[PDB]
């Protein structure tokens, strides 16, 4: 059966994460909760011009525990570094699927190369929740280069879909996951229609970053919008009215409690108290 369109949320109000990430929060667990499971947050840095600088623009040392952060670079580049010495550089087209797990302390900022040359910066940061049993696993990185992400042509006019996680058209996602979920991104060219198939019972979010696309022939979505489709059903259609940059996020709902506070997302208030205590007492370390 067809998934039904339930509603949509458009945000045109930008806020700054540090001095390097001018983002539009498209969804948060704090407002929609379990409806988004397993997804927790989506921040979109729409194209923003940064002139050349000697400074490090971005966000300084901060902690995470209990979930994963996925950084997708569209224009410009992001360098990240943790206290454990690790980190790396996310170039245009690359993805970092970082599992914070038991904990990480890191900084995220424009790469030195991007800082030196300047230009438009565009990225998405998506937070993905972990099942309770997986939340305290050791933190780890998945640095995925643009050339390793399967890219599926949806038509003969330039529409495409990248399988960042999950599976589409027998193509396997580049990032491994702790629960069944899909993260697909791409571009739908004006005047082309596409039917997508999603697993029955999965949360299904259609994120329109830029452009205009009609869902199931009757609901038009503009840029900076997230649409929520019904969990019941396996298919929906997208028909572009303009060249559209999109994400499709689906996943098996975790059906576990969500207790969040700042950059910590756990299952209970007691676990949040432990995270606060661990961080405030300096147990996450420091970045030199
Ligand atoms: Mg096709
Ligand atoms: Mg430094
Ligand atoms: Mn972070």
């Amino acid at each position: 059966a067809m998934k039904k369109f339930l509603g949509a949320y458009q945000n045109n109000h930008m806020h700054w994460v540090g001095d390097g990430f001018p983002v539009y929060n498209l969804f948060s667990y704090d407002r929609l909760g379990q409806t988004l499971s397993p997804f927790l947050l989506l921040d979109y840095a729409a194209p923003y011009n940064f002139s050349p600088t000697t400074e490090q623009q971005g966000v300084g040392s901060h902690p995470h525990r209990g979930f994963e952060t996925v950084t997708i670079a569209y224009q410009g580049e992001v360098t990240h570094k943790d206290s454990s010495g690790g980190g790396g550089t996310i170039k245009t087209g690359d993805v970092q699927w970082m599992t914070a797990g038991a904990g990480v302390l890191h900084e995220e900022f424009h790469s030195p190369e991007f800082a030196e040359h300047g230009g438009l910066f565009e990225m998405v940061q998506l937070w993905v929740n972990l099942p309770s049993h997986s939340k305290m696993t050791p933190g780890k990185y998945q640095a995925i280069e643009a050339k390793d992400i399967p890219d599926i042509a949806l038509d003969e006019h330039g529409s495409h879909l990248r399988v960042i996680a999950g599976e589409y058209a027998d193509a396997k996602g580049a990032a491994t996951t702790f629960s069944p979920l899909n993260v697909w991104d791409g571009k739908l060219v004006k005047g082309q229609k596409h039917t997508l198939y999603v697993p029955e019972g999965h949360t299904t979010l259609v994120v329109v970053l830029e452009g205009a696309v009609v869902v199931n022939d009757t609901n038009r979505l503009e840029g900076k919008t997230v649409a929520i489709l019904s969990r019941e059903g396996v298919e929906f259609s997208l028909n572009a009215e303009e060249d559209t940059k999109f994400l499709v996020l689906t996943g098996q709902p975790l059906n576990e409690p969500i207790e969040g506070y700042g950059p910590f997302v756990m299952n209970t208030k007691a676990e949040i108290m432990e995270a606060i205590n661990d961080f405030n007492r300096g147990k996450f370390g420091s970045i030199m």
